[PDB]
Formats: structure tokens, sequence, C-alpha cells
């Protein structure tokens, strides 16, 4: 029981995030576009491609300041805490 719905980016604020992937040497940069008032699920749809797997184990992101693991993955929380230029590192996948 699931229904796909479009994100409400038509009405609201739009925020873009750039994540550097270390798991994708060919393209270490995926951009997700979600509304500020949009749910973390919109990011998750593209995040799945970024993690390359549907597992929280690949949620070992680091921010420029240091630890920057994405928790709620909400647009507002990520924007204020890491914004763009966040690095994503997988855990238990590197080796």
């Amino acid at each position: 029981m699931s229904q796909n719905e479009e994100a409400p980016a038509r009405s609201g604020g739009k925020v873009t995030f750039r994540i550097i992937l270390t798991s994708e040497r060919s393209q270490p940069f995926r951009v997700i576009s979600i509304a500020e008032e949009a749910p973390l699920t919109a990011a998750l749809r593209f995040a799945a491609e970024e993690f390359g797997i549907a597992s929280v184990d690949s949620m070992a992101a680091t921010t420029k300041d240091g630890t920057g693991i994405n928790p709620a993955q909400t647009a507002g929380n990520v924007f204020m805490k890491y914004g763009q230029e966040i690095r994503l590192i997988p855990r238990d996948r590197v080796g």
C-alpha cells in the first residue's frame, strides 16, 4: 500500500543540494532538488541512487566542519546544517 505523489515544489521554496559521492568515481556529484517544505522522501528517492543501496549503512556523510551524518534528511535541517558541498561516505561497503 503505497502511492507515489509529486513533491510540492510548485508552491513553496525550492532548495538544491549537491552531494559528493565517493562510491561513484565516474560521477562523484549528484544533485537532488527538493522543496524546502518538501518531505525527506523526495530526497530519499534520489538518495537511494546516491547510496547505491536501500540501506542506512551508506548514511555516513561528513560535513566540511566534521561529522555531518544526514539524519532526518529534511530540506530545512540539511540546508541549515550542511547545505551543499557535503560528502557522502558509505559504511561497511568500502571494505
